[PDB]
């Protein structure tokens, strides 16, 4: 098995609040959380906003999230947006409060961000095993001032928010994870690496993982193929293990705005499908020197079913009952 075979569920407590609620294998409502336990799932990766408005997917709706996580039996992964909203390579929109204009400023409010967050999670007692110090930040992240114009910046800020976390009271460290989005491409990945590292402000001692989103409907380039080698690069090349973050494969897609990659075209939307998809994604994996996961995103959102994409339903449950699809069990047995 994989090290980590994970799910994101962050939407998890803002579905319970409007009614929702979940069905096992065998009919019978039950916490999503301990259904996906007892799937095989071993680690829960949550999303986390600074100040949003409404206070959705900040600090405080992760401990509580967390809570539950920790007593499920499953590891928890923080994923910082650094941000008050979505972040991803097309928004990257600094926190409000936080310096748009002052970089030394920027790095300041980050450290403390990223180490406070720390200090209150092992003040109440809760474990983190990997916090990542942005969503997908291939376009860089805390926008205008971590903007692909400045490697150097992204770099430093990254190096601000390592350390925060390192000087945090947690009593073991979280293994700190840069994210980047197109884990498909090889060129993409290791541009952004050397020319980060190259400036000397991020150092390959200030982090431990790298993570990659992989979705096979926004190009056809994103063929497992591809992603063979860019995980066997990024790993032969800087010396570090890989673990794929986020993945999706349709249940259902009748109007794709994209072609499917050519070695994924043969595969059905279907559940049985969304098996063969995993088992083939998480071979790569396996069969990648030091490759430790796969973590599926978001395969419980009832009413977001697309889950932003052009197919129709990615979810691993059925959103007319709300019970979970046999294909949670293929993910926690990857
Ligand atoms: C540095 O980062 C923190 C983390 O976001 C910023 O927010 C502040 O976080 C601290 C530490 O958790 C909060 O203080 C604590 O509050 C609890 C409950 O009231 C109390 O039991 C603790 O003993 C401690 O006082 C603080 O309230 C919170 N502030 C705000 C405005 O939300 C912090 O502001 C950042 N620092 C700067 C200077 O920007
Ligand atoms: O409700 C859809 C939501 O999707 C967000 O993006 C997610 C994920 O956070 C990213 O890391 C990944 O690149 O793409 C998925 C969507 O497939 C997006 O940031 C939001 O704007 C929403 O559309
Ligand atoms: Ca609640
Ligand atoms: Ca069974
Ligand atoms: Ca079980
Ligand atoms: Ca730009």
């Amino acid at each position: 098995a994989l090290t980590y075979r994970g799910a994101d569920i962050s939407s998890l407590l803002l579905l319970e609040d409007e009614g929702y609620s979940y069905k096992n294998l065998n009919g019978q409502t039950q916490a999503l959380e301990t259904i996906l336990a007892d799937a095989g799932i071993n680690s829960i990766r949550q999303r986390v906003w600074v100040n949003p408005s409404d206070g959705s997917y900040d600090l405080d709706y992760n401990l509580e999230l967390a809570k539950r996580v920790k007593a499920a039996g499953m590891s928890l992964y923080l994923d910082l947006h650094l941000s008050d909203t979505w972040a991803d390579p097309s928004d990257q929109t600094t926190p409000s409060g936080w310096s748009t204009t002052d970089l030394g400023t920027l790095k300041w409010q980050l450290y403390n961000y990223t180490l406070e967050v720390c200090n209150t999670f092992a003040e109440n007692d809760i474990d983190i095993e990997i916090i990542s110090i942005g969503n997908e930040i291939r376009a860089g992240l805390l926008w205008p001032l971590g903007e692909t114009s400045s490697y150097s910046n992204i770099g430093a800020l990254l190096h601000s928010g390592a350390w925060g976390v390192k000087d945090s009271n947690l009593a073991t460290t979280p293994k700190i994870m840069i994210h980047l989005d197109d884990g498909w491409s090889w060129d993409q990945q290791n541009y952004f690496y050397e020319t980060v590292l190259a400036t000397g402000e991020l150092l390959s001692t200030d982090f431990d993982y790298f993570g990659v989103s992989y979705y096979p409907f926004y190009s056809a380039s994103a063929t497992l193929a591809s992603l063979k080698t860019s995980l066997a690069n990024l790993q032969s090349t800087y010396d570090k293990p890989v673990v794929v973050v986020e993945t999706n494969w349709p249940v259902s897609c009748p109007n794709p705005a994209y072609a499917f990659p050519s070695d994924l075209s043969s595969i059905p939307f279907s559940v049985a499908g969304q098996q063969e998809f995993l088992e083939k994604l998480a071979a790569v994996v396996e069969a990648t020197t030091d490759g430790l996961g796969v973590y599926y995103w978001e395969p419980a959102w009832i009413g977001n079913a697309g889950l932003g994409s052009s197919c129709a339903d990615n979810l691993m449950v059925d959103y007319t009952t709300d019970e979970v699809y046999e294909s949670i069990e293929t993910l926690g047995e990857l």
